[PDB]
């Protein structure tokens, strides 16, 4: 069995999110489970510069111009980088320039993404020839409507990572993505009217999965699909949809063997998390107390995940004697909410803007809770990375965070399954009596031992969910 994922970032080579994180740890995973596994990236500037192996495969002209497949190794993994340098040979994000606006080749951008990667299925590397082509979010979605119009010479497999990102464009552009007109139909990639990508990733796929399985049960439905839906339940009813549970990677995120903390620990020696917490306080600017407990969050600065309910709730938290700890980036107005709250509660508020990988470790493995107040979350990589470095995750009752945290109530707790805080809607009101939770459980160190080490306990292994994947390709 012979796989190529099909994607747009890989850690530790570029990320912006979550899903750079899933290649870069899945692939391996499979390995080891037994499915050859292989990875397909444009060559952005980081990805080609880490990848010191990479060799020549083939070259050859598409609608989008020439391209150069290379092919090298990273990690032990197979890696084929599309260099096509006016198109991908620009710094920064995957997806838009540096004042933050989409590409204006985007459409060509991607869809050489998604024909690239099934290409491959047709012998574009004579020594390799993928059995499914695996695509991740819409970046890759043309691959499997480049795969149908090719007669299938591969199957394929869609990955929704986050259904929110829709990848749509003019409809004119059916002129120049090289695909047969009569696939802008309702039955096919157009979605309202334009061209979207996700609509093609989720619509020739032969099947589809969803990052977690509540996620893949949600996304029939119309509050989470943004007008998916129809296409969505149709294929559940054709059992073409399933949720596959995202791990976490140990080399990377493991409080045991964390080399980017001021002190490593475990389940068994939370004592060793103290200094971290100590070191934390003084990098932010913050009171150093160990009495008081302290929240983090690690987040894109969004109402997608929640994070203008936490700046609401902010004086509730503070009121209560609670720190804040936060890195994050996203809407300004939320960005400046959070630097005008550290300037007014300096010692109780610390504030970063920007993204810092290194950074995100020394909070994670220095917190006592997590905040992941996600409005809707496919999965949510930050809250399995709290419960592993033993820092209570707080999340809303959705998607992902549904399946992986359990509420400290009575009855969990009793069951010895309690290894969170849990609220339900999307409102600071909400949040803030889980909020209350934390600082209950917090009044009983020995309970909140407790909680912690069961958090701790809690096992994402890329490699179960590898098996997951390949009864799923054995299946197609
Ligand atoms: N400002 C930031 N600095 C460092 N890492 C960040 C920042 N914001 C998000 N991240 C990281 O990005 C990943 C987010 O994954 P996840 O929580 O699943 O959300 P999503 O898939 O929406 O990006 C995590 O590794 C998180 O630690
Ligand atoms: O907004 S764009 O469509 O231009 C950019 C991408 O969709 C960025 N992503 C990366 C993957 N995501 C979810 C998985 O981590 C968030 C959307
Ligand atoms: O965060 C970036 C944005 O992505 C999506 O468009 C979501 O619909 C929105 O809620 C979110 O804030």
């Amino acid at each position: 069995m012979q796989v190529l994922h099909v994607c747009s970032e890989m850690f530790p080579l570029l990320k912006t999110g979550g899903l750079a994180d899933v290649i870069g740890a899945l692939p391996a995973a499979q390995i080891a489970d037994g499915v050859d596994a292989r990875v397909l990236l444009p060559a952005f500037p980081d990805i080609r510069r880490g990848v010191t192996d990479a060799q020549v495969v083939s070259r050859r002209d598409t609608f989008a111009g020439h391209i150069t497949l290379l092919f090298g190794h990273y990690n032990g993994v197979g890696i084929y980088l599309i260099d096509a340098p006016h198109l991908y040979d620009r710094p920064g994000s995957p997806y838009h320039d540096t004042n933050l606006f989409a590409y204006t080749d985007n459409v060509l951008r991607f869809a050489l993404l998604g024909w690239v990667g099934a290409e491959m299925a047709s012998g574009l590397d004579p020594f390799w020839r993928p059995d499914v082509v695996h695509a991740h979010d819409w970046h890759a979605g043309l691959a499997p409507a480049y795969l149908a119009a090719r007669g299938r010479p591969a199957k394929s497999v869609f990955t929704v990572h986050n259904l929110a990102y829709q990848g749509m464009f003019y409809a004119h552009h059916m002129n120049d993505i090289q695909l047969p007109w009569s696939f802008f139909n309702i039955h096919g990639l157009e979605f309202n009217g334009q061209i979207s990508f996700l609509k093609a990733g989720l619509y020739y796929a032969d099947h589809i999965t969803a990052v977690s399985p509540t996620y893949a049960r949600e996304i029939t439905e119309p509050q989470f699909a943004y007008g998916m839906e129809g296409l969505l339940q149709q294929r559940h009813r054709e059992g073409r949809l399933s949720g596959v549970l995202n791990g976490v990677d140990e080399k990377i995120w493991s409080p045991e063997t964390d080399l980017l903390l001021a002190s490593r620990y475990t389940r068994d020696t939370l004592e060793d998390k103290a200094e971290n917490k100590r070191q934390l306080q003084i990098a932010m600017g913050l009171k150093v107390d160990d009495k008081v407990p302290l929240f983090a969050v690690v987040s894109r600065l969004t109402s997608q995940k929640g994070l203008d309910l936490v700046l609401e709730a902010l004086p509730g938290l503070l009121e209560q004697g609670g720190q804040l700890a936060l890195l994050g980036a996203g809407d300004p107005v939320l960005q400046e909410g959070f630097l005008a709250a550290a300037a007014e509660y300096p010692g109780q508020v610390g504030v970063q803007i920007g993204y810092h990988e290194a950074f995100s470790h020394r909070i994670m493995g220095g917190a006592d809770v997590i905040l992941v107040p996600s409005r809707f979350a496919p999965c949510g990589l930050t809250q399995l990375y709290g419960l592993k470095y033993g820092t209570l995750p707080l999340v809303r009752r959705t998607g992902g965070l549904a399946d992986t945290v359990s509420d400290c109530s009575l009855e969990n707790l009793a069951d010895g399954v309690a290894s969170g805080f849990v609220f339900e809607d999307s409102n600071a009101w909400s949040l803030l009596r889980a909020i209350r939770r934390a600082f209950v459980l917090w009044s009983r160190p020995s309970l909140w031992r407790f909680v912690q080490r069961q958090a701790m306990a809690m096992d994402f292994s890329w490699q179960v969910a590898a098996k997951s994947y390949r009864e799923l390709y054995y299946r197609l």
